[PDB]
């Protein structure tokens, strides 16, 4: 009930959305969520997941299918708070070695009609060191909390601005955070570091991605050791760009494969909408509703060029339960949310929810694994 208790679909929140999407600056309302969320000021979903939406990634057991995906607590800030909103895991970051504030503002817009976000930010974070030290607490916090201890987070790494090869800056972050993280995420696709995705050319990828494996692998040799929720070495999970041919696509897929990568999260932004009347001033990368079709077609690609051996990470316009629905049956084994947060608030997670799992009863499903990639 919005009005007879405090609780994520707390009525007051929804009065506040609305006057934040019509009058504040995008990044201020954001940081404004995340001071909230700093104090502890937000509400908490304590609802028993239900067992037949739980879905996993190899040994990563999530108790329900939504996260939060990178870039909206890059400095992981008030990890306990969104976790706490209803969400089964957070993937911080992306961060670099040291700290660096990012392109000028004003770097975020919203079209709040087409449900759409363009952004420039360019890798703003606190930097390896003090993230570190932030997650390091977390997980300090996690052991005495009895709501957290099943909570996954990973850490998406990138590259500072001046950096010439991205591998030097991925193991840096690897030696200093891995060992607090239950997955890595190499960022190759952000579209606001001029030629990142260059990364993606599947040379420099399997030299990348077999680094990043390599640098956790010397983690354990060394160096109680483990101090994350699965009690074992990060996963590895690379972030693709939408905007790729399907000879790219394909020639990914063969490095994927050949590096026995633990995941792929499909996708990052695309730079391919210009359909946004109040976006054609404006540079970066757009999400939300408009890249929602583009990331589902991804998905149905790289789960047959994979022949389903990688599991995905679902990112792209996922507003509703059926949009998650179509993100599973597509290939995904999991999703992760950022504009639905924008739009539509603390009450994001638990609604979706309650949404997926009369979706999964409506259409016949026993539980939400026997979903994943039905579309084929
Ligand atoms: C303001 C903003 C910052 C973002 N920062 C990152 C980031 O640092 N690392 C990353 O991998 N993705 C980042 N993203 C991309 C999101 O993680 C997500 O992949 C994308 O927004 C698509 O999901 P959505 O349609 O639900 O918003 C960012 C997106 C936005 C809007
Ligand atoms: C481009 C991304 O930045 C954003 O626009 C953004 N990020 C998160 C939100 C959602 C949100 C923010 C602040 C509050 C308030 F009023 F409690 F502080 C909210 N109440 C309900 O939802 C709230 C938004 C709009
Ligand atoms: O930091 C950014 O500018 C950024 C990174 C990223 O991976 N994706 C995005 O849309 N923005």
């Amino acid at each position: 009930d919005p009005f007879e208790s405090y609780n994520p679909e707390f009525f007051l929140y929804d009065i506040f959305l609305k006057f934040c999407l019509k009058y504040i600056d995008g990044e201020i309302c954001h940081d404004l969520f995340l001071l909230l969320g700093k104090y502890n000021i937000l509400p908490y979903d304590t609802s028993n997941d239900s067992i037949y939406a739980c879905t996993n990634i190899k040994h990563l057991d999530f108790i329900n299918p939504f996260g939060v995906a990178a870039g909206f607590d890059k400095n992981g800030v008030c990890i306990d708070s969104i976790l706490k909103l209803g969400f089964s895991f957070i993937e911080i970051g992306t961060i670099t070695p040291r700290g660096q504030t990012g392109n000028a503002k004003p770097r975020i817009f919203r079209d709040v009609e087409s449900r759409s976000i363009i952004n420039s930010c360019g890798f703003n974070n606190m930097g390896c060191d003090k993230v570190t030290e932030n997650l390091i607490l977390f997980r300090k916090r996690q052991e005495e909390d009895k709501l957290l201890s099943k909570h996954i987070v990973g850490v998406s790494i990138g590259k500072n601005k001046d950096t010439v090869n991205i591998v030097d800056d991925l193991k840096y972050c690897i030696n200093k955070i891995g060992r607090y993280a239950d997955y890595i995420a190499i960022n190759v696709s952000s579209p606001n570091t001029p030629g990142l995705r260059d990364n993606q050319e599947a040379g420099k990828l399997k030299n990348i991605i077999l680094s990043v494996k390599e640098e956790i692998d010397n983690l354990e040799k060394n160096n109680f050791l483990w101090f994350n929720t699965t009690k074992k070495k990060p996963l590895v999970f690379v972030k693709l760009a939408p905007d790729l041919n399907q000879e790219q696509k394909k020639e990914i897929a063969d490095v994927l494969l050949e590096t026995n990568i633990d995941g792929m999260i499909i996708s990052n932004t695309t730079t391919q909408i210009n359909d946004i009347k109040s976006f054609e001033n404006k540079k970066g990368g757009v999400s939300g509703a408009k890249l929602k079709d583009i990331s589902t077609k991804f998905i149905c690609e790289m789960y047959n060029y994979t022949n389903k051996q990688i599991p995905i990470i679902a990112s792209g316009g996922i507003f509703s339960g059926l949009d998650a629905l179509e993100k599973i049956e597509a290939g995904a084994s999991v999703c992760q949310l950022y504009s639905c947060l924008v739009f539509n608030g603390m009450k994001s997670a638990v609604q979706i929810k309650r949404e997926l799992n009369h979706l999964l009863y409506q259409r016949g499903y026993y539980n939400l694994k026997e979903a994943i990639g039905r579309k084929h």
